[PDB]
Formats: C-alpha cells, structure tokens, sequence
C-alpha cells in the first residue's frame, strides 16, 4: 500500500510563525494601513450643455451625462449618505462649440463653469474638483494645441490650460486636475494660479503618473472625445515605463502639485507604490477607469466574480499600494455598503 | 464674445522634458525594464487520474482537465513553438482516492508523477514544476492536516507536505511550488531536500504571498478543490495586509526559497513591487489567475476591451512591477503572438 | 529574588504560564506589559507548543517607560511598587537608544503588535517605532495620568475636553499608531458618528 | 488546589538582555542623547507699552506682562541664576495703535524695540531673540496683511514681515524668529537680512512647523490678540498634517532658516523627530506652549501629576525628540532646579 508518509521535523521558529496576527475578523482590519471611509471618495459627474439632460452613457454602466436642471435631484441624495467630493467633465454637444484651440473650454456659459456655479450655490459642503483638458474641447480630439504637422505644441497647449485652470478656480473650483500629460504644464497652471492670487486656495491634483492603455473605453463613449487622426501615445506614457512614471512623479511634484493621480489604477499598481515613495508627503490618488469599471461590471454579469466582493477588493487594493483618495465610479455604491 | 484666453509662459525648463525619451515604437521597447520573452512563460495543466481524459473545465476558458494519453498530442505544438515550462495540478477523480492526511498527494501511480515521468520521457527539454499542497487530495478541501477542531495543524501539515515535495523531485520534478501557506513550510521542504541529497538540483518556488479573495474561482472548477466547511482565509494573507506579506516574503527567503510567486498577479502588482526590492537577488513570478484570466476573456467577449490588448498590457504590468517570469493561461496564445 | 531585585527567568516563566492559560480561557489577545528581558520569546513559544500561536495575537508593551503618568490606574487596580522601584525594568524616560533596542527585540521575540506607553508625552518613540516596527501595528495607550491631565486641565478652563481628546488621539495617528487604548472610548463611540 | 504553573523554557538568549544598560542612577543619564543644562533654556517676556507695567496674565501661572522700567529688577535675579537667552512679544494697549498693516510691530518707541535697546545696555550678556508677526499689531488680529476678502495677501505680508525682522535686527536682535506660518517669508527675511549687511550676524529661528490646535489659551489671554472674524488653520498646519510639517520644514531650511520651532511641542514630539532627521545640521527648539504649560500647572493643582517631576520629564521628552533648545514658561523654576 502507498501510505502517507511525514518527515521528521525541527522545532517551530519563532520566526516562521504569522497567523497569530490575522486569525479573527477584526485583526484583518488592524493589518491594513489605511482604511476606507466616505471621504475617500471622489465621484465624477458628466455635465452636458442641453440643462435638461440625462442620457445613458452606452459602455458606463448606471453613469449618465446630465445637464445643470437634473443636477440637484442626482446630488442630493449622494451628499445625504455622504458624498463629499466631485471631480467635472464638461461634454458640450452644441455645433459650432468645438474649436482648434478649445476655445469652449472656460466659455462661462458652458457646462462645467456652469456646473460649478450650481454645486457651489446648492450644495456648499461639496469638494468640487475640475478635470483640466483641451481633447473635449478641440476640433481634433486632442489634450493640446496643435502644430501645422499634428503632433503638440507644448508651448501655446500649456499656456492655453493655464488659463483654463485659473479660469475654473475664478469660478470657484476648489480643485484643478490636469489630465493632459504635457510637458511642464503643471508649472504654468501653478504660476498662473500665484499671479491671480488664488495659489493660497487651489489644489493642484496633478495626473502625474498616466498611460497609455486599452482601458479608456467607455469614457470616450460618455464625454465623446477619442483621439481623431493620431495616437494619444506621444504624450500618455507607455505602459512598460516605469522609469518616465518615476520621473514624471518627481517632476509634478517639483512642479508644484498637492497632490497626484495614477491611472489607471488596479493595473498600474505599482506605479501607485512608486508614487507612495517619491511623492511621501502628498496625498495620492487612485483614479478607477471606465475600463477596469466596465471589465468589473462585465465580470460579474458572466459570473466570474461577485460585483461587491470584488469592488471592495480592487478598492481596498489601491489603499494598499498607498493611495489615501479614489475616483470611482463606484462611489454610490459605496456610499451604502460602508454605513453597513 | 468669448474668446481662448493664453496665459504668458516661462520659457521651458528641460528638467520639464520628458518625451524626448519616448517619441518612437522602438524607444517604448527602450523604456522596458524587462522585455517579455518566451522562456518566462510558465503553463499550468491539469492531469486527471482518467489518461484518456480532455474535459473542458467550465469555468476556464479553452482550458481543460487532461490524462497521460492525452497528453503528448497537446504539449507536442507547443513546445515546438516555444513552451520551455510547466506547472503541475493533479486532479485525481476516483472515489476512495482523498483521505484526512491528503495520502494520494505523492502516490506513484498518480496523476502528477505519472504526468512527470510521462514529461520527462517524451519532453526531456521541458521544465517541470509541481504545485504542492494537500486541498486536491484532502477529504475536506484544505491545505494541510487538520486539527479535531478544523483548524490547521501546522506541525504535521509541513510534514505531510515536505513529504510530498521531496517525493516530487524523487519522482523527476524541477521544481517544487508549495502554495498551502503554512507558516514555516519552506524551511522544513529545504531540509526535506537537504536530506534526500536533491536540494542541489531542486529549485523551491514559494508561493509566498498569496492572497485571500475572489479571483480563484474557475481553478476550484477545474482541480474539483473549494473549501467545503470552513475558509481558507486563516491561512491565506487579507487583501489589505501588506505588513504581512512583506514578512511573509523576507521569511520564505529566509528559509531557503530559490523564487517566490506573487498570487494574484494583476490586483496585487504594489506587492509584486515591494517583492522586487525585498527579494532583489531571486527570480520573481506572476500567477495571473483563472478569475483575473475569465476576468479578461470576459470583458473581451462585451466589448469592454480587446484580448490581445489587454493581455499584452496586463502581461507587461508583470514584467514592470518586477517579475521576471509568469504562469498564465494565455501562454499558448502568447507563444503565437511572440513571434509576430 | 531573595534582594528583591526581579528574578528573570522564574519571572517569564510565570508569566509565559498566565499567557498561554488566558490563550486556553479563550483571550484572543496576550498584551505582557511587565518588560522583563526576553518575555516574548517564551510566551511565543508557550504558545507554540500549546497549539495557540496560530490564533493568539501577542501584543508586547515593547517601550514603556517610567514616568508620572500611572498616578490612577495604581488607584485601580490597587498595586502600587510597594518597597522599591518599577524603574530598574521601565525604561528610563530619556533611554531613545534602549527603547529602539527593546522594540527589535520585541518583534524578532514574535511580537504581532506593540504598544507604546505612555502616549502623547512618547510620541517620537511611536514614530521611531512606525519605522522600525513598519510592517506590525503599532498601538498606543494613553494611560491614566494622561487621561487625569486632560480632565483637569478642561476641567480649569485651560482646554476644550472634546477638542485635545481629538487633537491627542490624532496625534497617535500622525506619529504612526494605527490602534489606540484609551479611557475616552466610550466618549469617541459618539463623537465619531457626528 | 489552583498552584501557580511554570513553563520550562530555554536558556537566555544574550540578545534579550537590557537591563544592564540602565540599573543605576549615572546609568539614566548615561542613557541620554542629550543632557538638559541652563543655556538651553530661553524665557519668554512680554512687554507692555505702559513701561510701569507689572500685571498677571490671568491664565498664565506666574507669568505677566512687563513694562521697561519693571524690567532689570524682573531679569537680574535670572540672569545671576543662569539665563543666557529672551524672546521678545510686545504688547501695546495705547489705543491708537492697531492698524491694518501692522504699523506699530518696528516702532521705535514700541515695546520690542525699547525692550531691545533695554536689554542691550543693561544686560549686554543676554542673547535676544525677537517674534516676528503682526497679529500683535493688526486692527483685525491675524498674522498678515488681509485681501479686501480677509484672507491673507503673501505678497504684501511677507513684505511687510520681512520688514519688520530686519528693523528688530537693526534695533540689535541677535535673533529674529518668524511665527506667521506665511508661505515663502523665510526667503524674504533672509534676503532682506542680506541686502541690509546683517546676515551675517542674524539668526534666523523659523517656526517651521507650527500647528493650529487647542494649547494656545493663555497665550491670547497675555499678547492680547485672538483671530477676531476668522481663523488661523488656513496658514497654521492641520495636527494631523505630517506631509505638510515635513515639507515645510524643508522649505524653510532651504530658505535659510538657522533654527527651527517646533510648536506645540509634547502633543507633536513626532514631528520634533521628524525635525531631528530632516534639519539634522541646524539647531531644533521646542516650545512649551501656554496650553502645554497651564496644562500641567492645573493637572498638578489637581493632583493628577507632581509640577517639578512631569516637568522635568515633559522637557526632557524634548530633548528626547531631538531638540537641543527649548522656549518654556518652566525656565525661572528650571534656573532653580538644574543647580540641586
Ligand atoms: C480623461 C482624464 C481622466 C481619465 C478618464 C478616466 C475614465 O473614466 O476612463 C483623459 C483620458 C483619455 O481619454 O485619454
Ligand atoms: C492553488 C495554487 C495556485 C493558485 C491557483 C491559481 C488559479 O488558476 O486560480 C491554490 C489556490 C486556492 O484555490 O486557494
Ligand atoms: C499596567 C500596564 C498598562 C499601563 C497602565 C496604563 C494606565 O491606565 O495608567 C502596568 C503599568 C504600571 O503601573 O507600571
Ligand atoms: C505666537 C507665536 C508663538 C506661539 C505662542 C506660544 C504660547 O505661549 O502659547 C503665535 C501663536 C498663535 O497665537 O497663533
Ligand atoms: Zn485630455
Ligand atoms: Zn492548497
Ligand atoms: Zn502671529
């Protein structure tokens, strides 16, 4: 007969031995370094320039584009469980609205000037966060403007996106994210802000660490924008660059950002740990992407995965790495499951 | 009217200038810290104790459960297009087969040693790797012998498995991969080596932080293995346990790991980082796991993303977090796509 | 000893016997805060070969100090050092070197966690330990004369109760604690809601 | 019966054994990084405009506010004890004398100023250092020139400030110690200090990392100026801002600060470390506080605590930290004490 056989063993070393400090409930939440709260929490609205608006944004699963008059009634009961924070994408559908240099960008009467002044009058307590881009602005679909050839021009896109920036603060955005990756633009957007002494009140939230990648889906579906003729890849990081990531971070923050955005964010992981390293004494933030929201939605739908299970999990992830803020979609779900 | 207003700029600082570094497809090749190659790729199957087995595992996609006779015929194509390794599961299907101490795990007559002398024999350039645990041969699904109470025993689980590994290099076997998580199990396995005079041609590949979560459910569909009556959590590190994991990895090298596996892969690349510079001078893996695996093939299928895209990017995040080598279920798709 | 001086290994000895027997009685978590040389090791292994280790938290007072700041609790738990001095095994209050030392020892003993005490008037030795001790939580007990000061100070108008109670218990936080033994429990249960 | 059980154990391991560090009384003090003595010690003084003035500041035990012909007979007997150091805080009551821009802080016939040219003559011995701010001197109480809004203008207050440090300095402040919290003022005083010949003379004593918080009771109740209409958390750090405190302890050494401030002190020992690590070349002070100092006045009043033994260890507890000068309201009873 094959009977089971056992090896003669050595004592236990002490040093071996890990399971006293996560064997019960409570200690697997005295193991994590940061814990998830409400606060934590940033959501993005898509504001249309039709006021009326709430359409159904295809590949965005339960995310919609809506206009300044459905705003309150979709806001409130989010602050009521807790919602604290907003980060605005402005999607102008009007003809004749987008132009070479995106011009619509800070027009006042458009969807996230417009956006601002309604949160800031209806619900003060809010963190309101602006995305700061050309791509959904340009006749092009791209993050800068251009050179006769195509490809950016740094100087006149990042003195453009100054302006853009210090136009939200003017209007009372709390927050500025650049989300362009151009080439020193988070050194303008700073300096502008001094000039119009507003630095003292402006969170720069700089999208330091972002790539290239295939999990932009759905987004270019909701704020309707992909890059036409081209390639965002000039100017989004390639994704095996850990060594432009890394500089990239460093530069922001010398640059003179408060805090950081990685994005993607379960797939970029560990650029999230790099950044918890170099950027130490900044906040840094974990931007969950349509992608990686709609390959979950997906997942759980075909019975791969449970939806909550694996929320908590990727979100809990991000912390991990060292992220103290999250962007997601997901919020007004969590909004509920953490009260229980 | 309104007009795109420019700020005035600083002329550019070249510490700004980043993408002179990656203008060019070749330079996004330059970038890489690692390059994906096709010796890296490891290959999980699965022997069933029926040779004439081919059961699609229902859950893992273009997957299946295979038994000796059947399995000269699948490995053939591969290797001839670039398989260099293999990691073993044994599922053995007939009744009266498991037992509390897990006695099948190392029969002779066995699904993985028949699998490893059938390898060694007609594969003789074939790299074999053995998974070693107890959860496939158990009565009661767990990775090592339990206490009266259910619990662990740790004592006569390391024995039981340092048995097993021994055996497996006995039997032929490369290369040992103990993924039970039992404190302390690597040092016993090294000595287990020591004394049957293999430690000097067995490479021991520790799973040394594996987590708990939901992301292995195609596998317990495939090696018939899920923890009936309890929860493999008191022994599998919390998702959000990074303190543990990284005590985890500097004791499994302690106690003589030759590699380590990170598993998961994709939702846990921060740790494959930190697993970089604790475990700087060892060869480190990726397990992307059958849930991240479905998770893909998933998104893929609803249109949330391209296979190929995301799989070479979810790939490359390996190579980027740190990881020199990978077990994937793409790696027949990848040894095609390598090449082109 | 017969001098009165402690006796070490009949001390840890005794003690290795209470943890394990609390581990038995069904205590989830040991916390030994005598800080007599080398307790840890054999509480750890009086719990290895009890089969405990697997599922009982040692959470070492690795750095606690001698100090003013334990004035209550001996009105407590009525045990105050009669006949001598808790001083030749508290650290002294000035010993940052002795402290790091006892903290690695501490976690290469088996420590799952430590405590610092007492609190505030310790808070660099807290963040010595988030390095040192960076990948085990890190605990702190704001002790009975800490707890005493605040209430008095309130108390004559010097502070706000509620405001110090928040900025002390965040101050654990920011020096590294990720855990807190405090008498204001029941005060911050409330407070945490609104 | 219930005996008292015993476990065998193993013999002591050398690397368990302390206590042979620290069984004596020399022993605790050779135990110290560092040893407090009496030039370390520096005394705060308030004076008054009304030069007879001699008043008991209400929740400042045993402390009040001094005017200049009140002055010798108050500092002789200190100074004949040990006393080697002063810092300055002006109180002028004359009505008349707030104004927006803080016009009175460098009046020659102010209180500092005459307190300087006092000290100077009378006590050539004595080191001077001298608070720069305007909070003392403002109709509305904060450490700044206002915006029409009420925030604070950088621009014209650090202009403002770095007047005023310069004008102590001429007056012949050996030390000047800012406490505004204003970002970038350092700079500016530094240059300031230069352009007027007296860098090379002037220490520059940054409160670098000086928090917003509940210990500055007493404080308020003797310099008479608590932020009328408003509050002073958006330029003094938030307690729970480590980044913040670590990054602007940076700035202010790379902005020429000799020293820095830490304040409070006991309730952020933490940051004092941190201090001790980042300005590891310069000079770190500790400030025992009116609230720090009222605390443990009322706590032994009450009986909680003996006043000499925790102020002997709240102080060392300083030096603990790493400071190596500290600014406390204890120095008179300190004089007394380090002799026996
Ligand atoms: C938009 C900035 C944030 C990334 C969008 C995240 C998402 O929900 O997909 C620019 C990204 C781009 O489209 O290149
Ligand atoms: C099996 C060891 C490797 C993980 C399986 C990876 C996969 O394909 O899902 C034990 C894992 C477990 O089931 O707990
Ligand atoms: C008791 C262990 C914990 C410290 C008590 C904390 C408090 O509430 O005062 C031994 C301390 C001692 O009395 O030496
Ligand atoms: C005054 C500078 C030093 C802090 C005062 C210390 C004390 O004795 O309370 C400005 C502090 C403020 O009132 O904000
Ligand atoms: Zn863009
Ligand atoms: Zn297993
Ligand atoms: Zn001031």
């Amino acid at each position: 007969m094959h009977t089971a056989e056992f090896l003669e063993t050595e004592p236990t070393e002490i040093s071996s031995v890990l399971a006293g400090g996560y064997n019960h409930p409570l200690l697997r939440q005295w193991q994590s370094e940061r814990q998830l709260t409400k606060n934590m929490l940033i959501f993005p609205l898509f504001i249309s320039d039709n006021p009326d608006d709430f359409t159904e944004i295809d590949s965005l699963p339960n995310i919609n584009r809506i206009g300044v008059n459905r705003l309150k009634d979709y806001l409130k009961p989010l602050v009521a469980k807790g919602l604290r924070s907003v980060i605005l994408f402005g999607v102008p559908l009007i003809p004749g609205t987008k132009d070479p240099v995106g011009t619509a960008a800070d027009d006042p009467a458009g969807p996230v000037i417009q956006g601002i002044k309604f949160i800031r009058e209806y619900f003060p307590e809010l963190y309101i966060i602006c995305d700061v881009c050309l791509c959904e602005y340009t006749s092009h679909g791209h993050c800068g403007v251009l050179y006769d050839d195509g490809t950016i021009n740094r100087e006149r896109s990042v003195s453009r996106l100054a302006a853009v920036a210090v136009n939200y603060a003017k209007a009372g955005a709390h927050c500025v994210a650049p989300s362009d990756m151009i080439d020193g633009r988070i050194r303008d957007i700073k300096r502008g802000l001094i000039n119009a002494n507003l630095a003292h009140k402006t969170f720069v939230l700089s999208y330091a660490a972002k790539f290239s990648g295939n999990l932009y889906g759905p987004f270019r579906d909701a704020a309707c924008s992909a890059p036409s003729n081209g390639d965002r890849k000039c100017y989004q990081l390639p994704p095996a660059g850990r060594g432009l990531a890394r500089r990239a971070l460093e530069r922001d923050m010398s640059e003179g950002a408060d805090g950081i955005i990685v994005k993607p964010s379960t797939f970029y992981l560990d650029i999230m740990r790099d950044a918890s390293e170099i950027c130490k004494d900044l906040p840094i933030c974990a931007y969950h992407v349509s992608g990686e929201y709609a390959m979950l939605h997906a997942a759980a739908e075909k019975g791969v995965v449970d939806l909550k299970t694996i929320a908590f999990e990727s979100h809990q992830g991000f912390l991990r790495a060292g992220a103290r803020l999250i962007i997601t979609y997901l919020a007004p779900e969590f909004l509920d499951w953490l009260d229980e």
